[PDB]
């Protein structure tokens, strides 16, 4: 079928937070039946980014989420058309992230554009000082919402000298599909684990690695 055992994804991201302007590219690939997937994210306007790159970094992939049978798979049943989705993250002290995401297949490969504004971070606090350290692993609950999605995750913000920024995601996922039929889940979970490695000293090259799996709430 369309999502096979190997996938590739690009992405492009454009942005600005706290006003200061940038695009990143991704490109990487997964086992979206086993939920795994690895991307190379590059600064290319904007560098050095004068704020945490731990902010963008959940919003470069739903397609590699490993489903049990049992519970229907929103996102691959959304192909060829794909989907889209839009999500505000609210942290702790302040900082606003709006996000708005299409996902298209193309050729065989999976194509992301992500729109990100960020706003109202504390000028000294860890996102805007660079002193972040990465997403502890989370659980995003999934409810079926007017033929789409809404996913909600308490996510923490691990900060330097051992504390953590707490931040909230509500995302609606929404398809693309306009002919043919998706068969809706119910309320359900899914635990994702995103990691960041290989990283170059100011954040302008780094790796994501993601590990994200379904199960029943
Ligand atoms: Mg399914
Ligand atoms: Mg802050
Ligand atoms: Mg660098």
């Amino acid at each position: 079928e369309l999502i096979k055992e190997n996938m590739r994804m690009k992405v492009v991201m454009e942005g600005s937070v706290n006003g200061h302007q940038f695009k990143c590219t991704g490109e990487g690939e997964g086992n979206p039946y086993m939920g795994t997937q690895t991307m190379r994210i590059k600064v290319i306007e904007g560098g050095p980014l004068p704020f945490a790159f731990d902010i963008l970094a959940t919003s470069f992939s739903r397609t590699f989420i490993k489903y049990p049978k049992g519970i229907p798979d929103f996102f691959k049943q959304s192909f060829p058309e794909g989907f889209t989705w839009e999500r505000v993250t609210r942290y702790e002290d302040g900082g606003v992230v709006t996000v708005m995401q299409d996902t298209s297949l193309e050729d065989g490969c999976l194509v992301y554009h992500v729109q990100v504004r960020g706003v109202d971070f504390p000028s000294n606090g860890p996102v805007m000082q660079k002193k972040t350290k990465g997403w502890e692993p989370s659980t995003e609950m999934m409810y079926p919402a007017d033929g789409g999605l809404r996913g909600y995750t308490h996510m923490a913000l691990k900060v330097d000298g051992g504390g953590h920024l707490s931040c909230s995601f509500v995302t609606t996922y929404r398809s693309k599909k306009t002919v043919g039929n998706i068969k809706m889940p119910g309320i359900h979970a899914v635990d994702h684990r995103l990691e960041r490695l290989e990283e170059s000293d100011n954040e302008m090259f780094v790796v994501l690695r993601e590990h994200s799996v379904a199960k029943f709430a």
